[PDB]
């Protein structure tokens, strides 16, 4: 269950708005396989208060496998 577990922690973060431009952003990357779009949405959604941190890191379950170490990657990089 965690899928879901990501999707109600992530909605109660962003609000309704937030929540569909990620799962749009999301559907938009398991189509074309554009990593750096996504990390483009998901890093205006969750970078901006320190305390959504965690969702952005918590991500990577949807990355494809060849993606993740660039993701993960670039998560630090925009962490700090």
């Amino acid at each position: 269950h965690a899928v879901s577990a990501y999707l109600a922690d992530a909605r109660r973060a962003l609000g309704s708005a937030g929540c569909s431009q990620l799962l749009a952003a999301l559907t938009a990357y398991k189509q074309d396989d554009d990593l750096d779009k996504v990390l483009a949405v998901l890093a205006a959604l969750t970078t901006a208060k320190p305390e959504d941190f965690p969702l952005l890191h918590r991500f990577s379950m949807f990355v494809r496998p060849h993606h993740k170490q660039r993701f993960s990657q670039t998560c630090t990089d925009l962490t700090g």
